[PDB]
DNA sequence: CTTGTTATCCGCTCACAATTCCACACTAATTACGAGCCGGAAGCATAAAGTGTAAAGCCTTTTTTGCCTAAAATGTGATCTAGATCACATTTATTGCG
């Protein structure tokens, strides 16, 4: 059961380490918060990890749902999320 | 007395929101980690036949330039006849009328 939901979980394919890299930076964020009491700035963790600081920000942009289309916005009658995007 | 079909009743699954535009403002949580593995590509220089580009090297043709000068076009001004100019004063000939 940990093999099937290990890849084909979301509606779209998702890598393995891409979801294992999130909780990796989690069990350390509160680790420095329970001691010092301040938010771990992207400077001290840049020396303990293999990620610089710039490219690591674009990684979070990938980790999403992202979002459906047939979802009410304002009119809640005929207006849909995928009905406001112009065509090229 | 027992049996049937029929009528009334209930809860159930079922089908089923319709006055008409716009503006302003606002918004998201969660599956244990570490070591070892094969994967793609970082873009490396290579090298070749093949291709299409990019110097400017004398030829030929066009086009502006300066040229010469033979032949045709161009002022000199004082005198002199054939031309022109105005305004609005007065005189003239047109077709009819009576």
């Amino acid at each position: 059961i940990t093999r099937s939901i290990a890849d084909q979980a979301r509606t779209i394919r998702i890598p393995v380490h891409m979801i294992e890299t999130i909780n990796k930076l989690n069990r350390i964020s509160r680790q420095m918060l329970q001691e010092m009491g301040r938010e771990p700035t992207p400077e001290e963790l840049a020396e303990r990890m293999l990620m610089p600081e710039d490219k690591i920000r674009k990684v979070l942009k990938i980790a999403k749902e992202p979002i459906s289309m047939e979802t009410p916005i304002g009119d809640d009658e005929d207006s849909h999320l995928g009905d406001f995007i112009e065509d090229t």
